[PDB]
C-alpha cells in the first residue's frame, strides 16, 4: 500500500510540476504560449 | 492514516486531471477556450 | 513514510489549489488575467 502510495504521489508531483510550467508560461506569455 | 491518505490521493488525481483538461483546452484554443 | 508522504501529500494539495485559482483567473478572464 504504501509503496504503491509512494507511486501515485510521484507520479502526481511530476504532473503537477508540469502543470505548472504550463501554467506559468500560460500567465507570462512565454514564447507567444 | 494509508486509508485516508490513499482518499486524498485520489481525490488530488482528479483534480490534477481536470486542471490538465483545462490547460490543454487554454493552450490549444479548443472550443474558443 | 507515512509521515513523509503526508508532508508530500500536503503540500501538493496546495500546489493544485493555487494552479485550480490560476487556471480559474485564465479561464474567467479575471482581473484582465
Amino acid at each position: 500500500e504504501v509503496e504503491a502510495l509512494e507511486k501515485k504521489v510521484e507520479a502526481l508531483e511530476f504532473k503537477v510540476q508540469k502543470l505548472e510550467k504550463k501554467v506559468e508560461a500560460l500567465e507570462h506569455g512565454w514564447d507567444g504560449r
